[PDB]
């Protein structure tokens, strides 16, 4: 009786917003740095401004830590928290540097990978 499908929503929604601070950050030409705090101006890092364990199903984390928009940028939700059919998958978005596209895929059991994301 897991949530299996909801799990997989659920952290696909703690990482997915992330994608417009990232964006905004590098059209300033700051970089983005994990965890939670304040804009800091004398090395031009903005946090992503999210806890890492935000939300119980897992772990969120930024790499490179800090990304400056030079290199691939990933997002991954790692669903630690989560039942059985969950446990130990982890969500990836990943923003490749060459043309500031983002895409998801996740090394879940194909039946609950969310909407957008493929294996």
């Amino acid at each position: 009786t897991e949530f299996a499908r909801s799990e997989g929503a659920s952290a696909l929604a703690s990482v997915n917003p992330l994608k417009t601070t990232v964006e905004e950050a590098l059209s300033r030409g700051w970089s983005v740095k994990s965890g939670t705090g304040t804009e800091d101006a004398t090395k031009k890092e903005v946090p992503l401004g999210v806890a890492a364990d935000a939300n119980k199903l897992g772990t969120i984390a930024l790499k490179p830590d800090p990304a400056d928009g030079t290199a691939d940028i990933t997002l991954t939700f790692t669903m630690g928290g989560a039942g059985p059919k969950n446990k130990g998958k982890i969500i990836t978005l990943t923003r490749t540097a060459a043309d500031g596209l983002w895409k998801c895929t996740s090394d879940q059991d194909e039946q609950f990978i969310p909407k957008g994301c493929s294996r």
